[PDB]
């Protein structure tokens, strides 16, 4: 991955 | 604040 969130 | 990121 390597992009954060929340979603 | 309460959501995320990383910008
Ligand atoms: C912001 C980020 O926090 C850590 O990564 C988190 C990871 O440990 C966790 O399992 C997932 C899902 O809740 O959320 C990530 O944000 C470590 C990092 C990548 N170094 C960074 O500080
Ligand atoms: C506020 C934020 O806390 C840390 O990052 C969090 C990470 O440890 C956690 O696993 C995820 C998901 O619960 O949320 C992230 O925000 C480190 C940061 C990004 N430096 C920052 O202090």
């Amino acid at each position: 991955x390597x992009n954060x969130x929340y979603x």
